[PDB]
């Protein structure tokens, strides 16, 4: 019978599909949910058994920071995101940088008390550093325009095709602990089953963590000195930590976001993977690159199962990379630690970040914890206060400046109030997205 | 014991290659063949119980519009095509453009009364409008030389690797509705198996579509004034129609081929899917580039599930889009209506041509139906007509031109001969393939 | 229940991960082994039932060709390569060109007494004539700096992916016939079973070949002249061999290496695939692109099952090529000859090299052989030798050469020593990875 | 004493600048004129004896085609091109595509009763066929942003360093053939002496022709044809006139606009060159990209003394060209006719327009004339008519059609009332810029 990857799409399967999405429920063109600041919000809850097939995101968070001569209340109506260049002098919507870091995304399944995936809304889609780059792999994608290429906070479309099957529930939510409310597109594809999946399914998990900085016993030293290289590390109790998590599963990958201090290299550090306990690593690789399947540094590829998604080259100091293992899983009965040496034998300080992707039996053992918002955001250079003095206005001078602060104390509140009706719509929809899976649910668990 | 994408490559399997091909049967180097103009031709007929598990074709039509000083009787023997520019002055061979809209692949399983592949070439091989876009996905790849690119009818190879499963018979069949030949270069592969296919066996199944002009309310109007976005439409009975079948089966995607007349955007439209007769889309989408993954317009990216093939910004105001639903299929029991709106609540009247691809169990319920050639060509703009007027001519002028005129009525019919040679080659491959293919399945179930 | 290419995430095995790396057994930051020159070395020997399910390397090899000012002993310790531009007048490390042809990877299943996998080091890793570029496919990948492209012998990361499933023993080495020593890093991820896989499993193989000249009939006629394109070849007795292998299995695809002499085209030869001793072809195609599922010539084109990883308008006359058999395999039950005529009815006499890949049941029927080295160095053009004769010098010159000489005579036997030293940790680690794997092996099957 | 191309900056001259600009004498930031439609508007008039040394300008021409939420009274004052993607549905001011032939300068000198400049506005400036492309010359550059380029009437900076001098009087004027007004941006500067230029100084002239379709005997023969190529011209009586001119001067070079019919080559036809009234050509080229210094085609190259603007490989069949004849100029005692050739012996029947450079002693003895606007347009193809038909509206759909309606009826004339203000300005500025020259003239004298 029917070989390969493509088999099934040779058999049909008695599974009924459904969607959660931002679509608009007053039948109209704002397909996107306004998601409040300082809230989380319930993209949908799903009766199991099914499982999650496919997602698709894309966002933007824009802050006012000038008045507009374009119509607040028409605007609302009008495409919800004003790509306008400043200098036409016509509106000012700024982007916040750093929203994808401000925002997680929350799974919780089978009604457990603990998350299963808790990780910032960009790291979770492969953007890391709140920095997008365009890439293509197997179980994640990227479509980012050029022209809005090389900036924090750039729209791009994510996708992810990591199956997440659950028996009884998932319950998906983004938390937004932004000042700033973003809109979000989103469309979650999943099939609904008419008997249980095995009591032995594993689950999707996703964890985040952050070392900044890494605890290094020599950042000051030039990186490949023959004092660094003769130092020894085997057990590796300072490693970088990706995943240190309990219970009977496999790891699946990860990304790794680096800001790199010195101006060297951040890689000579080794993998070391701890399975079921074991005091020393089992898994002892060579290189950080060399983890991620490149080569004497990063290359600017992205390939099915690894590579790079944002490369130092083009950047200020930071490499956002990624390795799926899809066909070599790391497996584990009780217990697996995954590191990387912070530089060789622990010897940088640099900032290090990472997504670890894995799957489980259920109950989730390990209580996935997130850092505050206040320790997620990029490390970016800032330029000293410049204290400007006015110099002395003429009564034009002042009158333009009085004039505009006047249209600017009109136009910021009357913003705010289409901002609030749009929030009342997502809160609306989040309810209506629910109520609808658990009437297709039942519809078809009824025939 | 082994999982994962490669696993069925650790196992042997006792089934028996065999290949349709247009392999020269004279054993010489003319390992193509001459569709002839206005008949259908038959690539080979297959017995079942078998799969089709690749296709690789490639194409030239070519129009003599010119004498040659080119021998015709040897140059018929030479490379096939002369792509030779014609400043030279010694042939001329125009591309025709439309041939991959004039011909049709068609495809019949198990001696049933209708295909269940009925596409133009062109657009079954994911090139859309005629017009030939480099690019690669997991299932279809076109392999197009950049200097061929950015024309209608460019040469090109493509690539299927969707497996097509028959358990009594597969016909693959060229419908070549032009009135020139149009020289064929195939290799189909497939597997025959010593055991029936089970029962619940879904077979390949593609069609196409197009509305042109869309019965857009709005044409007239800005994409996205509020206006327009107020607009209400939760139904979809207007809604461009991919895919309206009845059966058992799987969605697995489309390609899409929007010219755009308006000069803004074409895709604000929201994909809306009926299962199984639901008279409100349970699947509801938001936006014709968020189906096709990408965000905020369409990307120069064609990643393994979905992209751009040909890109708006590189042609005349047409876009070449695919997703394919291969690990997130859109399954139905009874029916399914895959629809997107043209144009938010079908506001736009722009020309839409889609290639919708499934898997149904037999039998093919829906006869398979194909607008007629004249109903196929793209809509490109037109030069004035020139009534130019000969000035006087000199007598040294009037020898040229009747000199030229000469030597044209002795060349064409000489190239005419030659075409026609080559379609008797055509004809008599076409039967011996089917005979080899009958050959090897009774010598294979003798063993 | 869970369907797709990703399925198998969505299920535990109760199998131990293990990993063959050149990682640094002092626990310092030399994690790579100095392969000695003309010696094997074992990377390991893992015990079954396994599977090998990822394969990362790279490599650097270089030549001391003069004196440094860097202190030879402490640079050991500093980083392994020393990327220095020669014009600097600090340090030269030449490269190496034909390294990846001088050594060998051999892999032996079940204590066979024929390896399964003989095959240059880079050609194996689809780097073709020593020479890589830059490609991504869904089994092998390269990395490779574009910096360091366009030569012979560039550093670049490798990855396979095909599975290498063994009941009994994996033993995977080096063969460095190379006269000098070469830096290798490896990463071998492989997972240990509980229980035998079926006796039925398939094991990977793979052979190299080389046909320098072919035997052409016509090396110095016209590629596609009348008289070349008339000559008959049905039977492929003096065809390319790629692979002529007795068993039960099935090939999965190769890589091809061509150096075209007559500067026209290489590739009009079809291939020609001969199952279970037929004597004509049952499966015949069209040419060699078409083979590697181009057209019309081979494009700069690298897609998951085919493409170019080295293109002729790149280079000096030479292409590398690839194409996957992986969900249309060549099946097998007795015998398989896979063939491609060498330019049309084999007219050309041009240099072609090959990996084959396959799978077959145990035993391994035939000894698989390899050319000896001299018989596998790429073909360049060589500098007429310049027979320098030095002018008259004055004495400052001759204290110059003088001085220089006596630095290199004291210089070079200090970097021979450290070589030595290098190539002793590698034996060294040799031994310890296969006491490692057999420790793993042990408490694995304790539990 | 001082030598070269830089030696008059080591010398001073008792000159005085001055400078005719389009800058806001209001002291605002509109440092444009609005020249309004099917007017003629004065740039400035100086009096003598002076010579321009250098003019920039940028335009832009807008239709406004849908309703906007900007308020258009504060719009009037914020930048002045609404560079807004029609996408966001906000605004829609469309690119009039061809107004750069509908406008032109015109230059008068000594108050004769003939221009000695009238060119449109475009190719004046070395844009061909209402199409910028970027490139420098040495006395000609278009600055052009790659994201405008490739479009009819893209916004560009233009510059032009030929010297004009005049004895008596310089009036520079643009000649508005449009049915829409356009923004002008210029800067004209000039310097005035003390005393009067030698009579015998020759004076700046330019001129512009189309032949559209030029007279060909053999439109529909293949180019570079035996028959075409033995076909005999030397006299040229039907070649293609640049420049047909009475007086004492020099050519000093061309732009060529050519839109090419039949898709081979349009440029084997010779230059010619006929001075003081020779039968037969003095001056004898050999095909038209060699006249302009190109070779087997043009090239994508634009040299201090000549080459492509626009070349024809991007564009829909046509090129723009250009040569300078500044140190290489073609003298004329009595007469000059420059031609070439329209294809080999004027075959060709292609759309061509040039604009013509030329000094030569007062008088202008002819009048200097320009076809009508309607003969100046680019030739374009053309989509076919539409014919739309609405499909029975929803009550909702006439409502949006309604208000859309309603608010285009207000919006219109409310930016038309913009417009005519911005109008009032430019006709006040033109005298102000006059007025202020003489000022300047009668205080420098005065000194
Ligand atoms: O890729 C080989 C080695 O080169 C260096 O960049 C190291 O990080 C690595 O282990
Ligand atoms: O990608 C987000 C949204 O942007 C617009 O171009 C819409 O087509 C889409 O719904
Ligand atoms: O790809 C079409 C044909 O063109 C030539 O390059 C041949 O090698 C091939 O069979
Ligand atoms: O450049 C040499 C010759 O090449 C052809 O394109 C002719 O137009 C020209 O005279
Ligand atoms: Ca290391
Ligand atoms: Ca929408
Ligand atoms: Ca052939
Ligand atoms: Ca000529």
């Amino acid at each position: 019978e029917i070989t390969g990857l493509f088999k099934d799409l040779t058999k049909v399967k008695h599974a009924r599909n459904g969607r959660l999405a931002s679509w608009d429920q007053r039948g109209k063109n704002q397909d996107y949910w306004e998601i409040p600041a300082g809230e989380s919000i319930t993209l949908g809850e799903i009766e199991g058994p099914g499982c999650i097939t496919h997602m698709w995101m894309t966002s933007s968070c824009r802050k006012v920071v000038a008045p507009s001569i374009l119509d607040p209340e028409l605007n609302a109506s009008a495409a919800p995101v004003m790509e306008i260049h400043p200098a036409l002098g016509v509106i000012w919507d700024a982007y916040d940088p750093f929203y994808y870091r401000k925002a997680l995304i929350k799974i919780t399944w089978d009604d457990q008390d603990t998350p299963s995936v808790l990780v910032p809304f960009g790291d979770f889609f492969c953007i890391g550093n709140s920095y997008p780059g365009n890439f293509s792999s197997l179980p994640f994608n990227v479509s980012l325009k050029p022209e809005e290429a090389g900036k924090f906070g750039a729209p791009c479309s994510v996708s992810c095709y990591f199956p997440m099957p659950f028996n009884k529930k998932a319950k998906i939510e983004i938390v937004n602990d932004n000042e700033l409310p973003f809109i979000l597109y989103f469309n979650i594809d999943y099939e609904m089953y008419g008997e249980p999946l095995p009591e032995d399914t594993a689950y999707f998990h996703a964890a985040w963590h952050r070392e900044n900085p890494c605890n290094g016993w020599g950042p000051e030293l030039q990186v490949n000195s023959p004092e660094v290289n003769n130092v020894t590390n085997f057990k590796g109790e300072n490693n970088y930590t990706v995943l240190d998590v309990e219970g009977t599963g496999h790891y699946v990958g990860c990304n790794l976001t680096v800001k790199h201090f010195q101006g060297s290299w951040w890689g000579e550090g080794n993998d070391m993977f701890f399975i079921d306990g074991e005091e020393y690593p089992s898994l002892n690789g060579t290189g950080t690159e060399d983890y991620f399947n490149h080569a004497w540094g990063m290359q600017r590829n992205a390939y099915p199962f690894f590579g790079t998604i944002v490369h130092e080259g083009d950047t200020d100091g930071f490499q956002v990379s990624y390795r799926w293992h899809i066909t070599d899983p790391v497996r584990f009965e009780k217990h697996l630690k995954v590191t990387i040496e912070h530089g060789h034998a622990n010897q940088l300080s640099d900032d290090w970040s990472s997504t670890a992707y894995w799957y489980q039996i259920l109950p989730t053992a390990s209580r996935i914890t997130i850092a505050p918002v206040e320790d997620r955001l990029p490390v970016v250079p800032q330029l000293p206060e410049r204290k400007l003095v006015l110099p002395q206005l003429t009564e034009e001078q002042q009158a333009a400046r009085d004039t505009y602060q006047k249209r600017w104390k009109d136009y910021e509140p009357r913003r705010d109030t289409q901002f609030r009706i749009k929030e009342d719509k997502a809160r609306r929809e989040s309810k209506l997205n629910t109520e609808f899976a658990k009437k297709l649910r039942d519809a078809f668990d009824a025939e």
